[PDB]
């Protein structure tokens, strides 16, 4: 009952997905993002912790909880925006990235983000933290740009450079406890793996959340952007999206086999290489987990806040 | 403290590994393969259910138990043999593959194998069962050949065509509940993945169990075979094994990216493709799990039976 894609990794879900949902809902209620039983029941119908459970299929305990909480927080933060007021709010979210931030008195979404960032950043290196602050800041401030406000090219550039995927890619390293070695992070090979994971997930979500977004008047969807730019039919635009998804998947799987030799040329110790391979497995899991979750979730029936 | 290899997959262990050991030991005791507390304590020191726990890192319940029990049975069966008496015994093991077999009165090793096979075969297709019977029969009867009795080439051929890996490859499909689609099983691509998994695991085990096998006077090890054939040093032979291991690993990861396009050319439905991708993930987990387990297990200190 949905568009189907050939994503060449197995479907997997964390064995502790059920308990993870209870803990995640409890966090959402404690942070004031879900209020009352009716909202909670509506929210649970989305399987909202299952997206984290699929991305992070072997995480346990606080690592799993962080992975699940990021996505639930995203749903709440994203739906909050549905320019002066936006800038004031978003600048408070960005302020929670400061190591000395005090969340007292902030809006609940920003108190929650402060909690997420503290848990996400604490075990990671200064190198990871620098780029993670940049990636979070871009995702957050992009809401201001949205309020002030594309071609197909503009949309694709905006999604990959200022969307939610750059933070989610950094999160993979945290939840898997597998930071990518700095000397390989900037290589064309790893940047390609990151970029193709970024766009694959963006556009698989666009295809699978299309009916929801149309129903809500939400224009930020590649399929709608293609149609508007090219005056193409719905099927034409969906087929264009499909070809793009398939090309990114193909680029990912053709690129991964280069990594061991690359690590050898860079003199990376073997234990550090296993960190890289673990992050890349996390990318595989994210690509497949995004597809399986977007395909199954009631969020995309086409409100708990 | 051991030879190290670049195996480009993450290290993973089933979250239920601890309970899995208790259940596996109880099975070994119920089948008469472990007798007494001393033997049990010695056996546990090997982390004997941990090899199944690494191969099958998401399996649960009876699927996980089967995966762990296979390896424990292998240790006991393989250590039973360390030609007329061998043939009489092995022929009883092969007879347990027949659906009409009665295990009553058989040797405990054969009663146990009968139990394993009933559990392994029950959910599998007749096509899988025919080739699984063949692979088991070749592994079992090869003990007769060993009793009657190589060049490097002969050894390598014997290990991959009649050793324990062909049954373990079939077991991957069972434990993951992911049968390889019949039309793709015989393709050069899938046969290459099976062959490289086969040889990689064989020779990684030879390198990492070498000292144990030398201490026991066991000559069935590629490193010893190379030295004997070439009159080469220990380091020379280990370096040869290393080059072979690396080449099989490289062949595996260069071949996997061909599978989606192959499935397209063969007209394989997408759900069947995900079965293939799952079995291939099982091969990745086996390659890495074998390396990690052989590196950590006290079985390789250099007896519970
Ligand atoms: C599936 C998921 C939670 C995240 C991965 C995709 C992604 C990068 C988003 F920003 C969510 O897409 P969108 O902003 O379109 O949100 P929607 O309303 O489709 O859930
Ligand atoms: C590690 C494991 C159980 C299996 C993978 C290797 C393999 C295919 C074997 F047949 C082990 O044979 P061998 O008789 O050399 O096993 P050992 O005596 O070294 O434990
Ligand atoms: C043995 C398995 N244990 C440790 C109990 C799993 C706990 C998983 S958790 O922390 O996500 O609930
Ligand atoms: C919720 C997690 N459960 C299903 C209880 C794990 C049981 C794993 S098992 O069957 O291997 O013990
Ligand atoms: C809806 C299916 C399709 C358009 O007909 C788009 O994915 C197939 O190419
Ligand atoms: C013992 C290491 C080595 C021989 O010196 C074999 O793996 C390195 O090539
Ligand atoms: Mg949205
Ligand atoms: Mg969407
Ligand atoms: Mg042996
Ligand atoms: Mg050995």
């Amino acid at each position: 009952g949905h568009e189907e894609f050939d994503i060449p990794f197995p479907s997997r879900v964390n064995p502790f997905h059920a308990r993870a949902e209870d803990r995640h809902v409890a966090w959402m209620r404690a942070m004031g993002l879900i209020t009352g039983d009716a909202a909670e029941a509506t929210y649970r119908r989305w399987s909202p912790a299952k997206v984290g459970a699929r991305w992070f299929y072997l995480a346990q305990g606080e690592d799993l909880d962080l992975g699940c909480d990021i996505f639930g927080w995203f749903f709440a933060y994203d739906d909050h925006f549905d320019p002066r007021q936006t800038a004031a709010f978003v600048n408070r979210t960005v302020a929670m990235l400061d190591p000395r931030a005090d969340p007292t008195g902030e809006h609940p979404l920003n108190i929650a983000f402060h909690d997420l960032w503290q848990r996400e950043s604490a075990p990671m290196s200064p190198l990871w933290q620098r780029r993670a602050v940049d990636h979070w800041t871009q995702y957050l401030t992009a809401h201001i740009t949205e309020a002030t406000n594309p071609t197909i090219a503009d949309y694709l550039e905006l999604r990959h450079r200022t969307g939610f995927m750059p933070p989610l890619l950094d999160l993979i390293e945290r939840v898997w406890r597998a930071e990518i070695p700095a000397p390989v992070y900037t290589t064309p090979e790893v940047q390609t793996l990151l970029h193709t994971t970024n766009q694959n997930i963006n556009i698989v979500n666009d295809v699978l959340s299309l009916e929801k977004e149309e129903a809500h008047g939400d224009p930020h969807n590649l399929v709608l952007v293609i149609q508007h730019e090219r005056q193409s039919t719905r099927q034409q635009a969906l087929a264009t999206a499909r070809r793009m998804i398939d090309e990114w998947t193909d680029t990912f799987i053709r690129t991964e086999p280069r990594l061991p030799a690359l690590c050898g040329r860079l003199g990376i110790p073997l234990a550090d290489r296993t960190s890289l391979y673990t992050a890349v497995e996390g990318m595989r899991a994210a690509i497949r987990g995004n597809y399986d979750w977007c395909a199954e979730t009631n969020r995309y029936v086409h409100t708990p806040w």
